[PDB]
């Protein structure tokens, strides 16, 4: 046609009317064109633009794109350039941004010759809305779902930047990057969503090779868990997923999984546990699965290598005996593996040639390559098949694995099945072997050219599963009827057994497979044997749809044959055997209209006239009509008939005139089990003969019952998809059925609607029984005949929204065509409930029952078109379920079971006649909402309770109709309409709370309902209709302002499309593939346009001010209860703009309720106060440094970071402080902490000088007006004395913090005045740090913060002025420091120096640097002062090289001479001390104290300690003082474990032989505070990262510590090298010296004198062996046996059949659950030294009773 398509969804094509589909979407893809790139043009955002928007989504929701290659890009361009505008409310950011990723989602469908889309608008974006610098001191209110949705918005946007993004991307990003602050974080975030990994190979020089070795030096230089370190494994899994024919990795592999076994924490070692380490994050399997799986192939496997010692090293813990914390995640790495293997699979094959760049045919995966995978895999999912959490995550892997080696993977699962389903002790095994069986079975079922035997398995355990149809276990009846349901659509079982005519043509395997066919009626009604005793014997209602399910599922996949005899036994069984009509009825009735949904014309012939005749037999007596209990023979067969009925309508017309001659004289009878299933009768009647639905669901297409069986039935198992020759035998409507539908209309719709149309008159005084009954009538008959009644029409309703686009709704046709002739019969019915609803609501209030149903059909009146939404939303659940379980992911043309690609066709239907858009809200409907209210304000609260859901469901369906009824439901909570009711009160603030997943309307998006609605909420307090007595309203107002503050976004004032967004929209308007001739637009209404838009934007800024005045009259109005004012408050504390300042009377308001008497309004008050002070900072100007230009230096290219010589300046020197007013105003003061460690930026900020900087010292007649209410207040002292006394007191005692809340409200307080409050404040803070009270030391600390980070921005002579008054009082402060004080003065100091220069404030540090180890006040003021000063020297890293020097060297002579709670401080003092000498790369060496340089004086100190003789532990010279020394640097190393970014130097390595020897063995019990002490510190120290280097160096620290002479020293080396080998294991795998090295030394230490380190080498042997670190080799068996045969000595003799004997148990513990090949002959060697003499004989005994307790 004129365009051309661009991936459609195929499932139109499949529709019965699928040759309207192509008019009709032509014709609304060009209404989206016109009326979007007019709305666009108009700048008609909200009514207009947000439309066609909210209207193209559901174009590609329903059409797929259908749009041009050339039209797809002006949709892009379009709304990326209208998402990203600089100050677009965020809210409806939303929708442009989830449209815009609809339109990149599909990657394939671009080509970067297509798009080019800019990075730095997104840039802009992000920073906006995750780095905002406004979020925390609440005045922007993001959606809660925006950093996920524009997370993937970049992502989506990212293949489409242009080439030299990555270049100035890492120009502005790698400034940023400084490893000490969070601000690395901020670089590594957008690296992560930024930095472009799928570009094509003729330029990855301008993508990943620009920073790819940087940034993995960086990954592989740190050892911590940094929170940015799982972000940038986030980054390498993106890289190696899209260029997998290039970068090696091959450096780098041994790091990754060595990496992600730490991250999986596996518990090794004897009981050696790790609190410190870093537990939390870093390491997903999702993307560490992803990262492994694109590193492997190529020449070099090296990747499956490492995979299979991978699984090697975690098969203990799949075991399921050994279940715990672990496996949650180890299940992920197990069920996400193979599927993702799968997904490069068919990425690499059975994907079609794309714009995307094709991976090397050099690094495809091969066939031994995949092989590998499946055998390296298998045995953890084989093990996990059996697990104790449920069987789940195996099942899938052992779908994904059987699809790529089936022979590798089915014969396992059914070796372990056929015992299985066998056993009856065993029962865990039966739902394990069956649900990974389900998975398998699309393999199972085909052959696959090399594992033919397969289905042969199928019909012998589709036999042997039948008993799992049981009564008593709900859990294997429900896998039991999900297995045959799986393995009978996979087998078209027609009895093709008669083929003995069939000589050749045939396979062995096929004839075997033929002549086993003939068991079909022996498995269906063997199987049906078993569901009638389920039935007959019955968390079931989930058992009537699996029985239904899996009945149904088999009926329509057996033959003709087959059929009539299933057919015959439900008829008996359904007919003979009467049931009762809740629970068992239920089920038969279910299990007969599959038979009769199968074959209609036969099956029906059996049921309608058997049921028809004996209800007539039972109906004839003329006092059953008003007899109100109906003996249950009728229940029985009228269900039956009630149920049988729901089927194809074609094939029912023939059972018609019988058929309404049951309903002449069942509706209308008195008994609620009985009209019931008489009038839902009714309804499956209509909804069969006027719905559309296909009615085979075979699969195998159009045919299947079929005379000539010649041909071959059962060479068909499978055959998956084939969409194009499909064959949908569909139940569209004929006139003839159509004509039934309307009969069955006029003859038991029309009577019951005129009684109910004259019980609305004064005729026909009605009954309560019997209104109910009739509107049970109505409901079931207009809930079948749905689709073929129009919907309800009448004029549109008027005042609502001008709308200069059009507002318009989606006409989709659906088939059926709407007889405009007859007369709607939706709107007579609306007309008699409306009537009727006056007349229940006026005479009969307490209706209880006819009422709901008058709810329940304005809510099907005013929604059903024939689908109902649960419905269709249920059925899709289960489509996605049904579709993951058996989804052939490798292969990629969607292939699946006919079944449910019939259902999904059916979906298109349902989804395409569910959606219906924003129609007219169209005054017929106002009526129904009118009316509805009155239900939602009603009596009864179970009626307001329902009559509310179909209320909130009515508001989103028609357009602009929230805005309609917002006066009404807000007339019942006004002050002074005088006597609503409780109940009408309640009922409307539970229809203005809305639900949690549908409108609010309290918290609707526009001004002009939030105006309305907030003073209506606060206002509602004084209402004397009103009762919050009762502890339900209570419950609702704080569940309203609870939701609104939770949900509200900040609103508007601001709408103005720019010049860019204008110019792409005129040519979307204009585009001709596909068009409505459309004028172009008059420049006249290019100017009505802007008329309108700078007016309604204008009335958004009065609605604002309007708001924040009329909730400022509302929150203090004469009499109102505190609830209302705290709620009126909370609301006015969301209006804090930033757009504007506040209004003048909410600054007043704020200001003047800081000291309010209420506690809650204090808070909200401090928070809004420092919202306003940041709203009203005026902002400091800003000019450029060149950094060489202070420096005067060549500032070098090949960017190095770290401590640099155009870096130096920036550093805190002792001698350049300024001192002086003119030093201070000749000085640059870099304030951020960051800024030039790793390289400077493009341009660079100063902060310029004090001659053009914002004057301070203002004379209240220049300040801004605003700034004269916080003046007036903050200097007087009433105000001043009530403000800290209220900011004085406990709150919370013991639970009290710092409160940054709080801090940011002094922070801003001298930020913007400075100068004339603190006289004012000076004698409150100085008799302030004089209490020794907690809280008034707690706000001190909060002013002191806020007055030291205030003062950034001053003078000389005023910072001179602060500090001659800060000096004295942080001294005092720091004095008079408590335990209920000291975290919060480490928590003012280090807040008051955080992002600040150091030369700035100095006077902090010579403050607190002077003697914070000095002895008044004892121990724990010098633990604490040093704990203060410590969060001050963190904050300002790597810029303070000396004053850590100068620390250094003060407290080096105080190691010795301190008590046990300050050495602990001196111990985090020293990691914070050595944070900044990293070896991370290119780093130049630092000026900062260097970590090697300070432990070799360590190890002159501690020399005396380590020498021979090894007499230790006295701590009673040069000896006690070095244990003395050992205490400190032992806590130091305790914090250096998890914190510095190398562990363990080659310096702090020969501190390890000396806390060998001092380390306890067994127990970790009260040990001197030394023992223990150093017991944690090698456990904390094993388990931590090496470097390929220095895994020499350690492993000869360890072989020379194994030779000493202490016994304590060698076990706790073998337990050391036991944990540092496990814990990042291929380090050492990857060195072939370092694993002999290891062998020998635990061969070694096997065959020493004391027999607990023998017992531990054989310990850690046998690890080592179980973890297949070290290969027990042949020469490692020879060794062993030759040490055996030693000799009795008639020890130096015995120790070695000890040593040798002791081998051999670590080789048979080595493999715990399983014997392999070498185990039994060693295992004999064993049992000759049972009574070889103590101590080989315990040995022995425990061995092999460990061996046969786990065998
Ligand atoms: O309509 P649904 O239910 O939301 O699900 C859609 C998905 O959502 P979307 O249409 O974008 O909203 C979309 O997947 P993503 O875009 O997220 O990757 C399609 O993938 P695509 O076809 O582009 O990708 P490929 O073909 O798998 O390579 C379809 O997935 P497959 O079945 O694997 O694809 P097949 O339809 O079988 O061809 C799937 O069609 P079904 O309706 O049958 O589930
Ligand atoms: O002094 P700090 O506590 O480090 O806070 C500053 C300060 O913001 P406030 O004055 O609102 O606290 C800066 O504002 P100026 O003093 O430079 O006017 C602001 O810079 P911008 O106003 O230019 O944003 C900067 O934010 P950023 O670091 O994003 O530039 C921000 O630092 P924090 O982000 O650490 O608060």
């Amino acid at each position: 046609r004129g365009f051309v398509p661009q991936k459609e969804i195929v499932y139109n094509k499949l529709l019965p009317y699928a040759e309207r589909l192509d008019a009709e979407s032509d014709l609304q893809l060009a209404q989206i064109k016109c009326n979007l790139g007019r709305a666009v043009q108009l700048q008609e955002l909200w009514p207009g633009g947000l439309f066609w928007t909210r209207k193209l989504s559901t174009y590609i929701r329903l059409y797929g794109r259908k749009f041009s290659k050339e039209d797809h890009v002006l949709f892009i361009k379009l709304l990326y350039e209208l998402v990203s505008i600089p100050k677009l409310e965020i809210s409806m950011m939303q929708g442009f941004a989830r449209l815009l990723i609809n339109l990149l989602k599909k990657k394939e469908l671009l080509s970067r010759a297509d798009l080019e889309l800019p990075w730095r608008p997104l840039y802009d974006m992000v920073e906006r809305i995750l780095y905002s610098k406004t979020e925390h001191l609440g005045l922007n209110w993001f959606p809660n779902s925006v950093e996920n949705i524009l997370k993937t918005l970049v992502k989506s946007c990212r293949p489409y930047f242009p080439a030299d993004a990555t270049a100035e991307m890492l120009e502005e990003w790698r400034p940023l990057m400084c490893p000490f602050d969070v601000t690395m974080q901020k670089a590594i975030t957008y690296f992560e969503i930024f930095l472009p990994t799928s570009l094509p190979p003729e330029l990855h020089h301008k993508g990943f090779k620009l920073w790819f070795d940087e940034l993995i030096g960086l990954w592989v230089s740190v050892q911590n868990l940094p929170q940015w370190e799982g972000q940038l494994v986030n980054l390498f899994a993106r890289l190696a997923t899209d260029n997998i024919g290039y970068i090696d990795w091959d450096p780098y592999v041994p790091k990754i999984f060595t990496r992600i076994l730490r991250s999986l924490n596996l518990p090794v070692g004897s009981s050696q546990v790790l609190v410190p380490r870093f537990l939390t994050n870093a390491y997903d399997i999702g993307h560490a699965v992803i990262w492994i799986t694109a590193m492997m192939g190529g020449p070099s496997k090296l990747v499956q290598k490492h995979l299979a010692g991978l699984f090697n090293s975690i098969t203990s813990f799949y075991h399921p005996s050994n279940n715990g914390r672990w496996l949650n995640k180890l299940m992920k790495l197990l069920q996400r593996l193979p599927n993702s293997v799968v997904r490069r699979l068919h990425r690499e094959r059975y994907k079609k040639p794309s714009w995307l760049t094709p991976v090397p045919d050099s690094h495809k995966l091969t066939d031994q390559d995949v092989t590998d995978f499946v055998q390296c895999i298998i045995q953890p999912v084989l093990l996990a098949m059996f697990s104790k959490t449920g069987s789940l995550e195996a099942a899938q892997a052992l779908q994904n694995l059987a699809l790529m080696r089936p022979e590798l993977v089915i014969p396992p699962v059914l070796e372990r099945t056929y015992p299985a389903l066998e056993t009856l002790t065993e029962p865990h095994q039966l739902t394990a072997t069956l649900s990974c069986v389900i998975g398998v079975a699309r393999s199972l079922v085909s052959g696959g050219r090399w594992f033919p035997e397969g289905p042969t398995h199928m019909l012998p355990l589709l036999m042997r599963a039948l008993p799992g149809v049981d009564p008593n276990d709900f859990s294997k009846c429900m896998i039991t009827f999900q297995f045959i349901a799986t393995f009978s659509t996979l087998v078209p079982l027609v009895d093709c057994s008669s083929v003995l005519q069939e000589r050749n043509d045939l396979t062995e395997v096929e004839r075997e497979l033929c002549s086993a066919t003939a068991e079909f009626e022996d498995f269906v009604l063997q199987f049906m044997d078993r569901c009638f005793g389920l039935i007959e014997s019955s968390l079931e209602s989930l058992v009537e749809l699996g029985l239904s399910s899996t009945f149904s599922t088999i009926l329509t996949q057996c033959s003709k044959e087959i059929f009539m005899v299933a057919l015959q036994k439900v008829f008996n069984f359904s007919t003979s055997h009467i049931f009762e009509t809740r629970v068992a009825g239920r089920m038969v009735a279910d299990m007969c209209r599959a038979a009769v949904k199968c074959c209609p014309e036969e099956s029906l012939k059996l049921f309608v006239p058997h049921c028809c005749s004996v209800i007539t037999q039972l109906t004839m007596n003329d006092d059953v009509l008003n007899d109100e209990e109906l003996d249950k023979e009728l229940l029985w067969n009228l269900q039956l008939l009630s149920e049988i009925t729901r089927v194809d309508g074609r094939k029912l017309l023939l059972y018609r005139e019988q058929l309404v001659k049951i309903l002449q004289r069942t509706l209308h009878l008195t008994c609620k089990q009985g009209y019931t299933l008489s009038c839902n009768l009714l309804h499956h009647l209509l909804r069969s003969t006027t719905l559309i639905y296909p009615t085979e669901y075979c699969s195998v297409p159009g045919g299947f019952d079929k005379p000539p069986s010649e041909y071959f039935p059962i060479k068909d198992w499978g055959k998956p998809g084939d969409l194009w020759n499909l064959g949908i035998q569909w139940h569209v409507p004929s006139s003839e059925e159509v004509s039934f539908a309307f009969y069955l209309l006029d003859s038991f719709l029309q009577p019951e609607l005129v009684k109910l149309q004259h019980c609305g008159d004064g005729k026909l005084e009605m009954s309560r029984d019997d209104i109910l009954q009739s509107l049970t009538i109505v409901h079931n008959c207009i809930l079948g005949s749905g689709n073929l009644l129009p919907p309800l029409k009448g004029e549109p309703v008027t005042n609502l929204v001008p709308s200069m686009v059009s507002l318009e709704e989606t006409k989709l046709y659906t088939g059926l065509e709407y007889d405009l002739s007859r007369e709607n019969h939706r709107e007579v019915i609306a007309t008699v409930i409306r009537k009727l609803l006056n007349h229940i609501l006026d005479n009969s209030e307490d209706d209880t029952k006819s009422l709901f149903l008058i709810i329940k059909i304005i809510g099907d009146l005013l929604q059903f078109q024939g689908s109902h939404k649960h419905e269709f939303d249920s059925r899709w659940k289960s489509f996605n379920l049904v579709k993951k379980s058996m989804e052939n992911r490798l292969h990629g043309k969607k292939q699946h079971i006919r079944a449910l690609l019939i259902d999904r066709v059916m979906l298109q239907h349902e989804l395409r006649t569910l959606t219906v858009e924003g129609c007219e809200y169209k005054k017929i409907h106002q009526d129904m909402i009118r009316d509805l209210l009155r239900l939602s304000t009603s009596s009864y609260s179970q009626v307001r309770n329902k009559a509310q859901q179909t209320f909130f469901a009515a508001l989103g369906a028609y357009n602009f109709c929230c805005r309609d009824i917002i006066p009404l439901v807000l007339e019942f909570l006004r002050p002074d309409r005088q006597g609503v009711t409780q109940q009408q009160f309640k009922g409307a603030l539970y229809c203005l709370l809305g639900n949690h997943s549908g409108v609010c309307l309290a918290n609707l998006h526009d001004w002009d309902c939030i105006v309305q609605t907030w003073p209506a909420i606060v206002s509602s307090g004084l209402s004397q209709a009103m009762s919050l007595e009762k502890p339900s309203i209570v419950r609702l107002f704080d569940d309203l302002a609870e939701k609104i503050h939770r949900q509200y976004e900040t609103i508007g004032l601001d709408f103005t499309i720019p010049k860019s967004c204008v110019e792409i929209a005129e040519l979307l308007q204009q585009s001709k593939n596909p068009s409505i001739n459309q004028i172009l637009l008059s420049p006249e209404k290019i100017k009505e346009g802007i008329k309108r838009q700078q007016e309604k934007n204008a009335d958004a800024l009065r609605n604002y001010e309007n708001l924040v005045d009329t909730l400022l009259d509302g929150v203090e109005q004469r009499n109102l209860p505190w609830k209302f004012e705290h709620i009126g408050i909370g609301l006015l504390s969301l209006l804090l703009r930033d757009d504007r300042v506040l209004p003048l009377r909410a600054i007043r308001f704020f200001v003047e309720n800081l000291n309010h008497d209420a506690i809650v309004v204090r808070k909200m008050a401090i928070s809004a106060v420092a919202g306003i002070l940041k709203q009203l900072k005026r902002t400091h100007k800003k000019l450029t440094i060149n950094p060489c230009e202070i420096s005067g230096c060549p500032k070098p290219t090949q960017i190095i970071a770290g401590d640099r010589p155009d870096n130096h300046w920036l550093h805190y020197d002792s001698k350049t402080i300024p001192r002086t007013k003119k030093e201070w105003e000749s000085s640059c003061f870099v304030e951020k902490t960051h800024w030039g460690y790793y390289t400077w930026p493009k341009n660079m900020v100063v902060y310029a000088g004090v001659e053009e900087q914002p004057k301070l010292g203002r004379s209240r007649e220049d300040m801004t007006e605003a700034e004269q209410i916080i003046f007036d207040h903050f200097s007087d002292p009433k105000f001043v004395e009530q403000l800290i006394t209220f900011l004085s007191l406990e709150d919370r005692k013991g639970k009290d913090k710092f409160n940054p809340r709080r801090f940011c409200l002094f922070k801003g307080i001298f930020r913007n005045f400075d100068d004339a409050f603190l006289p004012v404040l000076k004698p409150h803070l100085e008799h302030l740090v004089a209490d020794s009270h907690e809280s008034t030391q707690r706000c001190v600390a909060e002013i002191i913060a806020g007055l030291i980070r205030g003062s950034k921005h001053w003078t000389f002579e005023k910072v001179e002025k602060l500090w001659e008054l800060l000096c004295p009082l942080l001294r005092t402060a720091l004095s008079n420091i408590t335990v209920e004080t000291y975290n919060d003065w480490g928590a003012c100091i280090a807040t008051s120096c955080e992002s600040r220069d150091p030369r700035k404030l100095h006077w902090l540090f010579e403050l607190l640097l002077e003697s914070p180890l000095s002895g008044e006040g004892g121990s724990f003021v010098d633990a604490c002062r040093l704990y203060v000063l410590q969060g001050g020297l963190a904050q300002q890293e790597w810029r303070v090289p000396e004053l850590l020097h100068r620390l250094l060297k003060y407290l080096e002579p105080k190691l010795t001479q301190v008590y046990k709670n300050v050495r602990e401080r001196i111990g985090s003092v020293l990691t914070y001390i050595f944070m900044i000498d990293v070896s991370l790369p290119n780093t130049t060496p630092t000026i900062s104290p260097h970590v090697p340089e300070f432990t070799a004086r360590i190890l002159e100190k501690l020399k005396p300690l380590m020498d021979v003789d090894e007499e230790i532990q006295n701590h009673v010279d040069e000896r006690t003082q070095g244990i003395k020394l050992l205490k400190t640097i032992l806590k130091w190393l305790m914090a250096s474990a998890g914190r510095s970014f190398s562990t363990a130097v080659t310096e702090q390595l020969q501190l390890l032989p000396l806390f060998f020897k001092i380390a306890p063995v067994e127990n970790d019990n009260s040990y001197d505070e030394l023992k223990r002490d150093a017991k944690l510190c090698l456990s904390l120290m094993s388990q931590g990262l090496l470097y390929p280097h220095q895994v020499p160096l350690v492993l000869q620290v360890l072989k020379q510590t194994a030779r000493s002479s202490s016994w304590h020293a060698r076990y706790t080396v073998l337990t050391y090298l036991q944990t540092m080998v496990f814990y990042n294991l291929f380090i050492f795998l990857n060195n072939e010296d370092a694993v002999k090295d290891i062998r020998w030394l635990v061969i070694s230490l096997l065959e020493d004198e004391q027999l607990e380190v023998r017992e531990m080498a054989a310990t850690t042997l046998s690890g080592l062996l179980q973890c297949n670190f070290l290969t027990m080799d042949s020469p490692m068996q020879i060794h062993f046996e030759q040490l055996c045969k030693t000799k009795l000595p008639k020890s130096a003799e015995l120790v070695k059949r000890h040593a040798g004997v002791l081998g051999l148990g670590a080789c048979v513990l080595s493999s715990p659950y399983d014997v392999p090949t070498w185990m039994p002959q060693l295992l004999m060697n064993l049992s000759a030294h049972l009574n070889d003499p103590q101590p080989i004989e315990m040995t022995v005994k425990k061995t092999l009773s460990n061996f046969r307790r786990t065998h």
